[PDB]
């Protein structure tokens, strides 16, 4: 068994009330087991939903109750979670904080607090506030509540419970702005789109890890943990709405009780009774535990490939975790299942894995970096001298020390312009690298700048918009880090109004830079207009091609309008402005403004047969649409390919029949004789005979083609006999049918009259 302990170093009476909240909490939690257990089987839309109702209840109470333990965060020390000193790891974040609570909001951290109070009025006294799914609240931000005991936030009833805490969690977000990089807002994206994936899937879908999406619980990370983190510090505790929480939850609790009561018998024989849950407690973590052992193997051989003993060991002696799992050290993975081999622990733990692949460390070494800040962003969030302070007193070995140095220095040497002396001098002066790349998002350039090192580069690397603006000839620093500041970055300096700049010190050609309206204030001199133009429409090319009739309506002259458009002067007074526009951003210029059946039919009938282009290629080399009509008409096969640019394609799609005489390998002079001769590749079958094609100057090989007896020529037959053969009976299959002597009479010999039988 790991290791669970906690000492409770409060006085009597707070070790009195401090029960009292543990065991309503687990009695709370209680709630959510046994409502978990009905909604295994589904009954009816308004039995279960009813059901969920109730669930989501019981596990807003219990988050409340867990809120409510270690009230002064100094109740309680030592608190050991699986052999982890979490008094050690809650005091370097920056926030601090109960260990106590941050213990409960990992998955079996309960345990440790459970023998600090001395819990043993029930078998397995748990308290777990990790719900995903089935959460009434977005669950990161759940934790969070808990993590930093905010009574006054967590809801009392499913009905209180305020959408931007739900599905609307984007509300509270935007309503405090904080500071928010890069991956966090690919982690937003998807909770956008589902506040309820679970850290795993986001993890999937981003390429990340689980860590890497989580963080830490504090503001000064990377991650959803950090971000909510970084959101409910900017809240202000409320003591009267806390008050308030406290004071109707108890009944609340009793409610939700009595409910269960008369809502298990719409699923059971005996009613969920307090009595049931107490009296079968053990049982039911037992079985909610087995199961969750088999999902979890399998998932341990199916995503990360382990084996079947080894996985059913690890599941086993994890809870059925994956996140305890990869968040357990190799040797603690080792030591419970002496069979795994490093690299299965390399699979499931992605913290180990990059600690050793990516940063050459000895498991040992990374073992002591897990125990000690959990994952690299836990080095992150450390403080540099308080690394170095673990490594005097010799809680880290100079392996582990040195290797969380170069990952601390490694996350600001990355940045172009930063040596290792200048990143050294940031983490003295600013505590660790996600508090200097916080501030550089703050956009405290002159905070920065303060320090050896930091110059423009740095500068134009850590600071998001810095390069940017300037870039602007005029813009100093003073004036970058002043608007920057006071619109809120630089897309937001670009899209401020024009009047609002010039009041900040700008000249009109740098307002004029930083929204790229040089080509639409060259259109109209004014700036705010087109600045106005700008936004209202889109590029130049938008305002440029607007109808005549808005244009007018923006306040335009028909002066200006045909200069935007640039519609020349002996246009504008030979039409009207709505047809001169009209025939201009028709064509080229001027000059190309300058251009049975008739003309014009001749003309869409050529453009349907062979294209606007091709078309126009004819009519251009003969006469006009109508002349090439009239070739095409005759069969003027020969002359129509005369044209350059008309080969076979074109002429085949003009004229009817003249591909099939192509196919039968007739020259276009041949095929030429052969339609104007009969009209049609129809009536040639039909009537046309060997002796006139021949007169045609055609050899009996294309004749077979043409009259289509080639499956009779095959035969050794010759063209005439075989033509006069499915002349005189119906076709092809029907001579191969006529009688022997019938066949005799025509002078077939035998050997004849064999190929066509057989």
């Amino acid at each position: 068994a790991l290791v669970y302990d906690a000492e409770f170093v409060g006085s009597e009476r707070e070790f009195e009330e401090e029960r009292e909240t543990f065991l309503k909490g687990v009695k709370a939690y209680d709630g959510v087991l046994a409502t978990r257990y009905l909604m295994e089987r589904s009954s009816s839309a308004k039995n279960d939903e009813e059901l969920l109702e109730l669930h989501q209840n019981f596990i807003l109470l219990t988050g409340s109750y867990a809120c409510s333990i270690d009230p002064t965060e100094d109740r309680y020390q030592n608190v050991i979670v699986r052999g982890v000193n979490f008094d050690e790891r809650v005091q370097r974040l920056s926030t601090g904080g109960s260990p106590a609570r941050y213990a409960i909001v990992y998955r079996r951290g309960w345990r440790a607090i459970a023998k600090a109070l001395d819990i043993d009025e029930e078998d397995v006294p748990a308290i777990e506030v990790r719900a995903v799914k089935r959460n009434p609240l977005q669950p990161a931000l759940y934790r969070i509540l808990v993590r930093y005991g905010r009574v006054d936030l967590m809801p009392v009833t499913v009905d209180e419970v305020p959408p931007e805490m739900a599905g609307e969690f984007e509300r509270l977000i935007e309503r405090y702005d904080v500071p928010i990089d890069e991956k966090e807002e690919r982690i937003l994206e998807i909770l956008r789109e589902n506040p309820w994936t679970p850290h795993d899937e986001i993890a999937r879908r981003l390429g990340l890890s689980v860590s890497e999406v989580e963080g830490e619980k504090d503001p000064e990370s990377s991650g959803i943990y950090s971000l909510w983190s970084r959101v409910v510090v900017n809240i202000e505790y409320d003591e009267r709405t806390a008050k308030r929480h406290v004071k109707r939850r108890d009944r609340l609790l009793e409610e939700l009780y009595e409910h269960l009561e008369e809502l298990s018998e719409r699923y059971l024989r005996h009613p969920l009774t307090r009595r049931w849950i107490v009296e079968h407690k053990r049982d039911i973590m037992r079985r909610y535990l087995e199961q969750r052992i088999v999902e979890c193997a399998l998932k341990l051989q199916d995503r990360y490939g382990i084996r079947e003993d080894v996985a059913l060991c690890l599941a086993r002696a994890f809870d059925g975790s994956i996140s305890m799992i990869a968040t357990t050290p190799y040797r603690t993975l080792k030591d419970v299942c002496p069979d795994l081999t490093l690299e299965e622990a390399k699979s499931v733990n992605r913290t180990l894995a990059t600690l050793i692949d990516e940063h050459g460390l000895s498991p040992d070494a990374a073992d002591e970096l897990i125990e000690h800040f959990e994952s690299i962003a836990g080095i992150l969030a450390t403080d540099l001298e308080e690394i170095e302070r673990m490594y005097e007193e010799g809680r880290l070995s100079e392996e582990a020390y040195r290797a969380a140095v170069e990952i601390q220095l490694a996350e600001l040497t990355k940045k172009e312009g930063v040596g290792r002396k200048t990143a050294e001098r940031l983490l003295r002066a600013f505590g660790n690298p996600e508090r200097v790349k916080q501030l550089a998002r703050e956009f405290e350039i002159e905070k920065l700048a303060s320090v050896e090192g930091v110059g423009e580069r740095v500068l134009r690397s850590l600071v998001p918009g810095y390069a940017s603006l300037i870039s602007i000839r005029g813009i100093d620093r003073e004036r970058a880090e002043r608007l920057l500041k006071k619109y809120g970055g630089y897309s937001k300096v670009r899209e401020a109004g024009v009047e609002e700049l010039r009041e900040d010190g700008l000249t009109d050609a740098q307002i004029r830079e930083l929204k790229g309206l040089k080509t639409l204030e060259s259109i109209v001199g004014d700036l705010e207009k087109a600045d106005e133009l700008k936004r209202k429409y889109g590029s130049a090319s938008a305002v440029r091609r607007l109808p005549v009739e808005e244009l007018r309506e923006l306040g335009f002259s028909d002066d200006e309008i045909a200069e935007i458009k640039g519609i020349p002067k002996k246009l504008r007074e030979a039409f009207d402005l709505e047809t001169a526009a009209e025939l201009y951003e028709r064509y080229g210029s001027l000059k190309e403004i300058g251009r049975e059946r008739s003309e014009e039919e001749w003309k869409e009938w050529l453009e349907r047969k062979v294209g606007e282009g091709r078309a126009r290629r004819l009519i251009e080399y003969f006469g006009s649409a109508g002349e090439v009509g009239k070739l095409v008409e005759n069969a003027e096969v020969s002359k129509l390919l005369e044209v350059p640019g008309i080969g076979d394609e074109a002429v085949a799609r003009l004229v009817p029949g003249y591909k099939t005489l192509r196919d039968a390998g007739l020259t276009p002079a041949e095929a030429e004789r052969v339609l104007k001769r009969y009209g049609s590749v129809s009536k040639v079958q039909e009537g046309a005979t060997p002796d006139e094609l021949r007169e045609l100057g055609l050899g009996d090989a294309k004749i077979a083609r043409i009259l289509g007896l080639r499956s009779l020529v095959n035969k050794r037959l010759d063209v005439d006999t075989a033509y006069e053969l499915k002349r005189r009976y119906g076709s092809v299959s029907a001579v191969r049918k006529a009688p022997v002597k019938e066949l005799r009479e025509l002078g077939l010999s035998d050997r004849k009259i064999a190929r066509i039988k057989g």
